[PDB]
């Protein structure tokens, strides 16, 4: 019951992105969750990107999101940007337990520092209920 899975739809919509002080970076999002990986296209010089673009995931009702906003790079790794996380389980109790369209946003914390918010996430859930 909490082992089901789903076969999960996250649309990853739009980040807003805080300036670094010239060009900007050319943002894609990461999704991690239980041993899988999805990454959106990315949008080119912007802190403002649009992607809404679907992704899918195969999760269970306790399974946890993790969000990493990568700025690609052709000639060395890309840069990682911040992160979020979202626990599945907390989302469908604010949800009443099914997550149908549910849009979510999400604070972005810093690579070098943690504690620093550099932007917020937004992603529409659905696909998934328990019971
Ligand atoms: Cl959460």
């Amino acid at each position: 019951s909490l082992t089901m899975k789903s076969q999960l739809q996250i649309t990853v919509i739009s980040a807003k992105l805080k300036e670094n002080k010239w060009f900007g970076p050319s943002p894609y999002v990461e999704v991690t969750v239980d041993g899988q990986s999805k990454k959106t296209e990315k949008c080119n010089n912007t802190n403002s990107p649009k992607w809404k673009q679907p992704l899918t995931v195969i999760v269970t009702p306790v399974s946890k999101l993790h969000f990493r906003v990568w700025s690609h790079q052709t000639l060395k790794s890309d840069v990682l940007l911040g992160t979020a996380a979202l626990d599945i389980y907390e989302t469908l109790k604010s949800n009443n337990m099914k997550l149908e369209e549910v849009v979510v946003t999400l604070q972005l914390g810093g690579d070098k520092e943690p504690t620093e918010t550099i932007g917020d996430l937004s992603i529409c859930l659905d696909g998934l209920q328990l019971e």
